């Protein structure tokens, strides 16, 4: 842990609640001296020593990482006397999911294409880094000035016992229409699952924020599904191209799906033409 | 049949042959006053009237065509004293083909991206005016001066006896590792059967004219691979971004493939950024 992200924590002037779970939360903050005289940021921080370090291994994890545009960086640390908070960037609009149902400032096709672009962008980032994002979904995108979006995780700070997309099961509550079948079957995750996730990422964009297979539950049935090769089909504010795109993250076989770099090069030709 | 068509047979120049079949071939020639004062022209004539229309019928079908820089044109016919004749553009470098196993000017990865590009332009025309083809394959392609590339038909020019990728299916002798499975088991032939066969002829010039499944025979445990989904291998010559939309043109749905015009702004793009 390198002594230059420490921040003195009396800099911090504390505002409203952001997002709130079982284990933490997320607090907007005026922070003075951390960039102009001071900036609004957003700071996680705790309520159980068995996600003390889970915290810590996400300081640490942050700050290995280095930052990227559409990643939300983070700025500084309080880790010696007192709480531990750790402080991000502050990205004014929320999570991307909102943004995009609330937007049912107007919202254009190149927008849409830029969203995606971007997140793709901040995949092919982490991919670099040799990440691997367990929870990749429009919930966990950030917007900001300019559309700009970040990429992120809200973990601990987000309430998985009231939303119906964490699903019981096994010993876990996880997101399982995001996830790949090498996930829900063999219990790995790799740079490609986080493709198959990227894939229902677009077409949550390409919805404008519709839940993932509408009209089909998680029961028996959907594991059975995905099992079988099921695809969604065309969401409404999809081109021909881009649900080709799309669908390739939904190779069943994890080899056959593209990498973000490929991604991005998808992508960025659309962003070219249209 | 317009009469603009009509060129005087004195004035052709009879040269070497380019192809030979049961029915018919395609003679080269020096035409007097159809453009400078001559060009090198491809003549189509016979060698049984179930045939001599067969010929009139395709007389017919490339006058309402219309011309297209992808396309072998029409320049004339002879139709009136005499043996049908019908008058093409010369490609002096013949089919794609061999051409790319002669290969193995000086070829670089920008001119296979662009045979591939100039196939769909091509093929986007046919689509629109509303044909299908029932052959695509690189034999099918035949190269000009200036890495120009042209879509055409050699049918009854072409000695399907002596070719091993024709196979007898039926009542027929079909080009079968280049159909689509609604072809194959259906006897289905529209555009999207022509998609498919674009995706193997991408395999053919990203191999640089490989046989398709290669090392694979076609009897019966061939139909039943690719009616359980199977798909080439990445060919040598590929990035990973075209194998994506190689893949892409061989979902078993044809309605899940995309058109010309989706193949064409694909591959527009990956020649911008090459
Ligand atoms: C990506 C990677 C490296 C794996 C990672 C990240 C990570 N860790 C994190 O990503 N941590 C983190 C940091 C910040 C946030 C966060 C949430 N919000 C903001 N930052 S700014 C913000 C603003 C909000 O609302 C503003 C008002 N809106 C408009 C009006 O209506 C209400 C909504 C709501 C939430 C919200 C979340 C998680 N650990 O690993
Ligand atoms: C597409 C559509 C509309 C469905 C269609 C087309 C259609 N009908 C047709 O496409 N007809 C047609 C017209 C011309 C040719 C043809 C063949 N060749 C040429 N034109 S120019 C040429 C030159 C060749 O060799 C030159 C020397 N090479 C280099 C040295 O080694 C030897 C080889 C060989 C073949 C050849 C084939 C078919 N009917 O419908």
């Amino acid at each position: 842990y390198d002594l230059k992200w420490e921040f003195p924590r009396e800099n911090l002037e504390f505002g409203k609640v952001l997002g709130s779970g079982a284990f933490g939360k997320v607090m907007n903050a005026t922070a003075y001296g951390i960039s102009g005289v001071s900036i609004q940021v957003a700071v996680k921080m705790l309520k159980d020593s068995s996600e003390r370090e889970a915290l810590m291994s996400e300081l640490k994890m942050m700050t290995q990482l280095g930052s990227h545009e559409n990643i939300v960086n983070l700025l500084g640390a309080c880790t010696l006397s007192g709480p531990i908070y750790l402080i991000f960037e502050y990205c004014c609009y929320g999570d991307l999911l909102n943004y995009l149902r609330s937007k049912r400032n107007v919202l254009t096709f190149e927008d849409l294409l830029c969203f995606a672009y971007q997140v793709a962008k901040g995949m092919e980032f982490l991919e670099f880094k040799s990440c691997v994002h367990r929870d990749l979904a429009a919930r966990n995108v950030l917007v900001t000035h300019g559309k700009v979006v970040k990429i992120c995780d809200f973990g601990l700070a987000r309430d998985i016992m009231s939303d119906s997309n964490y699903v019981v099961r096994g010993n876990a509550r996880l997101p399982v229409k995001w996830m790949a079948p090498e996930s829900l079957f063999e219990g790995i995750y790799t740079i490609k699952s986080d493709v198959w996730s990227y894939g229902i990422l677009l077409w949550e964009i390409f919805s404008l924020g519709v839940n993932p297979y509408p009209g089909i539950p998680v029961d028996a049935n959907f594991y059975k599904l995905i099992q079988n090769g099921f695809k969604m089909d065309q969401p409404f504010y999809a081109t021909e191209e881009i649900y080709i795109i799309m669908q390739s993250c939904w190779a069943f076989d994890s080899r056959k799906r593209p990498s973000f770099p490929n991604l991005t090069s998808f992508l960025g030709c659309q962003l070219a033409d249209a």
